[PDB]
C-alpha cells in the first residue's frame, strides 16, 4: 500500500498545496481515494469534408450521420479472488506459456534510439502535453533524459516518484512521456520482436494484417472438432485480477541483469500498484489508487491481454476435455495431468485459436467446450450478453464468425483463384472515413487523410461496389502525388504513393502464401466483387435511385472537390471501372 504509492501521492500533494482537500462526497467505492485539487479543462469528432462531399447518398443515412455527433461505472467495480484450483491452473499454464513463447525469442531492453524513432514518425504512445510542447521536442532535449535518468535509478532502487496515470466501454490511461519510455524500455520487446506473431505464439495474429485474418480463420475451420466459438468478455480490462498481473510478471523469470530489475519495477510499481488522476465536474482532479485491472500503455496492454486470453482459453479447453474435475482444488495427480496435457497437445490446442488481445476465436476438440464455464467465470472472464451458466452458442461456418470487428467472405476470381476477403457493414466503413480527430487540419492534410481511407478501401474492400467507386472518386479528387497521412497509425500497406494495382498484386498474389498461382492481375476488371445480393446484405446502396444518380454524376462530385483544392495535378481513376470505360 502507501509505502509503494505514497511518494507519487506526496509529490502531487505539494504541487497543489493551495487546493488539497480530503473531499467527503467522493463517488468511489472500489478505488482508494486520497485527496482532490483545483483544475479546469476538458476533443469531439470533426467531419472530413473531402470524404463527405464524395459520399453524398450517405448524407441521409442515420447510421452514417449519427457516428459524427456527440461505462466509468464499470471501472468502479470489483472482481472476487479466484479459488485455489483456478489459481493453480493459471500458474501452471502461464509458466508453460512464457516458456513456449521464449523458446525462439530473447527478452531485451528497447533503446532511446528506437523510442526516439517511434516519436519522430507518430506512433500513438499515449503521452501528455507541461514543460515541452510535444513528444518530438522532449526527445530532442537532454533535460528530459535526466528526468528519465532520475526515475530510472529510483526504479533500480525499487521505488517510484513520477509514474502516474491520467484517466480519459473504453478508458485510455495517458502517462507522461518519461513513464512511457521506461515502460517501453522494459516491456517493448513483446511488440518490437513479435512475441505474439502467429509463427511464434500459434494462437496470436500480431502483425498479420486484415488480408490474412480470413485465411487464418479458414485454416482453423479445417481442424476436426466442434463449432467455432467467439465469446466476447464484458469489459476485459476491468476483469484483469491481481493473480493475472502476477502470472504476466513471470515473463521477468526469463530476463537477467538491469533488464530483469527494470521490468520487475514496471510490474510491481506501476501495474500491480497504480496512482491515477481523474476529472470530476463537481471541475476538480481526484487522486485514486488500486492494485488490479489493466492500465498500461495500449501496445503493452495488447500483448499482455493476448497472453492472458491465450491462458484463459487453454484452461477452458482443458475443462471441456475433462483434464480436471473441479476448480475448488487441484489434486497432486490433476497437476501432473494438466502439465502432461500442455506438453503433449498444448501447441496443437494453441493452433485451434485466433487471439487478438481480448478478442478470440476457438475451434475446440468438441462441443463440451460450450458448457465448460466454471474456470472462465471464476477467472472473472464473464461473457457479454448471455446469462452466466447458459452454454455458449458456436458458429457452424467460418464465414459467419466475428473477429477484429469483421467477417470474411470466400470470393472466386473469374480465373478460378480464391480470395478470402475482410468485410463489415458498409455504413460503419463510410461513417468512420467521414471522421477526423484533433484541430488545425489544413485542406491538404484533410485531403491526404481521405486518400488514406480510399487506398485502404481499394486494398481491403475492393469487393464492395460502393467502396471501389468511392475510393476511385477520392483518389481522382486528391492530387496524384500528395502522400496519404494519419495522426494515430496491423500492417498498413495502403500508406504509400505506389500505384494501388501494383500494391494489390503484391498483397493478394505475390506475397499471399494461400495463392499457389502467382500470375499477376493486369487490370482492376479482373478483380471480382461480392454477389450483388451479398453486397446489399452487407449494406450496399446498389439498386437505390440516390446511388444510381451519385455513380452516373461522379465526375461532377470529383470536379467540386478539385475546384476547392485548386489547380493541382490530378489523375482520373474512374476508367479503371468497366462502366466509365466508354
Ligand atoms: C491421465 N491424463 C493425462 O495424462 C492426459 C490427458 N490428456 C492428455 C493429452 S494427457
Ligand atoms: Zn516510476
Ligand atoms: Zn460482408
Amino acid at each position: 500500500n502507501l509505502d509503494i504509492i505514497g511518494k507519487r501521492i506526496e509529490k502531487i500533494k505539494q504541487e497543489h498545496e493551495t487546493s488539497w482537500h480530503y473531499d467527503q462526497d467522493h463517488p468511489y467505492k472500489t478505488w482508494a481515494y486520497h485527496g482532490s485539487y483545483e483544475t479546469k479543462q476538458t476533443a469531439s469528432s470533426m467531419v472530413n469534408g473531402v470524404v463527405r462531399l464524395l459520399t453524398k447518398p450517405w448524407d441521409i443515412i442515420p447510421m452514417v450521420t449519427q457516428m459524427a455527433m456527440t461505462f466509468k461505472e464499470k471501472v468502479d467495480t470489483r472482481t472476487q479472488e479466484p479459488k485455489e484450483g483456478t489459481k493453480k491452473l493459471m500458474k501452471i499454464t502461464a509458466e508453460w506459456l512464457w516458456k513456449e513463447l521464449g523458446k525462439k525469442k530473447t527478452p531485451r531492453m528497447c533503446t532511446r534510439e528506437e523510442f526516439t524513432r517511434k516519436v519522430r514518425s507518430n506512433a500513438a504512445l499515449g503521452a501528455i502535453f507541461n514543460k515541452w510542447k510535444s513528444a518530438r521536442e522532449a526527445v530532442e532535449d537532454s533535460g528530459f533524459w535526466e528526468l528519465v535518468d532520475k526515475e530510472r535509478n529510483l526504479h533500480l532502487e525499487g521505488k517510484c516518484e513520477t509514474c502516474v496515470y491520467n484517466m480519459m466501454s473504453r478508458a485510455i490511461w495517458y502517462m507522461w512521456l518519461g513513464a512511457r519510455f521506461l515502460e517501453f524500455e522494459a516491456l517493448g520487446f513483446l511488440n518490437e520482436d513479435h512475441w505474439f506473431s502467429r509463427e511464434n505464439s500459434l494462437s496470436g495474429v500480431e502483425g498479420e494484417g486484415l488480408h490474412k485474418l480470413g485465411y487464418i480463420l479458414r485454416d482453423v475451420s479445417k481442424k476436426e472438432g466442434g463449432a467455432m466459438y467467439a465469446d466476447d468478455t464484458a469489459g476485459w480490462d476491468t476483469r484483469i485480477t491481481l493473480e493475472d498481473l502476477k502470472n504476466e510478471e513471470m515473463v521477468t523469470n526469463h530476463m537477467e541483469g538491469e533488464h530483469k530489475k527494470l521490468a520487475e519495477a514496471i510490474f510491481k510499481l506501476t501495474y500491480q500498484n497504480k496512482v491515477v488522476r481523474v476529472q470530476r465536474p463537481t471541475t476538480v482532479m481526484d487522486i485514486i489508487s488500486r492494485r488490479d485491472q489493466r492500465g498500461s500503455g495500449q501496445v503493452v496492454t495488447y500483448g499482455l491481454n493476448t497472453f492472458t486470453n491465450m491462458e484463459a482459453q487453454l484452461i477452458r479447453q482443458m475443462e471441456g476435455e475433462g483434464v480436471f474435475k473441479s476448480i475448488q482444488h487441484l489434486t497432486v495427480t490433476e497437476e501432473i495431468a494438466v502439465k502432461n496435457w500442455l506438453v503433449r497437445v498444448g501447441r496443437e490446442r494453441l493452433s485451434r485459436m485466433a487471439i487478438s488481445g481480448d478478442d478470440c476465436v476457438v475451434k475446440p476438440l468438441d462441443d463440451r467446450f460450450a458448457s465448460a464455464l466454471t474456470a472462465l467465470n471464476d477467472m472473472g472472464k464473464v461473457r457479454k450478453d448471455i446469462q452466466q451458466w447458459e452454454p455458449s452458442r458456436g458458429w457452424n461456418d467460418w464465414t459467419q464468425v466475428p473477429f477484429c470487428s469483421h467477417h470474411f467472405h470466400e470470393l472466386i476470381m473469374k480465373d478460378g483463384r480464391v480470395l478470402v476477403v475482410p468485410c463489415r457493414n458498409q455504413d460503419e466503413l463510410i461513417g468512420r472515413a467521414r471522421i477526423s480527430q484533433g484541430a488545425g487540419w489544413s485542406l491538404r492534410e484533410t485531403a491526404c487523410l481521405g486518400k488514406s481511407y480510399a487506398q485502404m478501401w481499394s486494398l481491403m474492400y475492393f469487393h464492395r461496389r460502393d467502396l471501389r467507386l468511392a475510393a476511385n472518386a477520392i483518389c481522382s479528387a486528391v492530387p496524384s502525388h500528395w502522400v496519404p497521412t494519419s495522426r494515430t497509425t496491423a500492417t498498413h500497406e495502403w500508406m504509400t504513393t505506389e500505384d494501388m494495382l501494383t500494391v494489390w498484386n503484391r498483397v493478394w498474389i505475390q506475397e499471399n502464401p494461400w495463392m499457389e498461382d502467382k500470375t499477376p492481375v493486369e487490370s482492376w476488371e479482373e478483380i471480382p466483387y461480392l454477389g450483388k445480393r451479398e453486397d446489399q446484405w452487407c449494406g450496399s446502396l446498389i439498386g437505390l435511385t440516390s446511388r444510381a444518380t451519385w455513380a452516373k454524376n461522379i465526375q461532377t462530385a470529383i470536379n467540386q472537390v478539385r475546384s476547392l483544392i485548386g489547380n493541382e495535378e490530378y489523375t482520373d481513376y474512374m476508367p479503371s471501372m468497366k462502366r466509365f470505360r466508354r
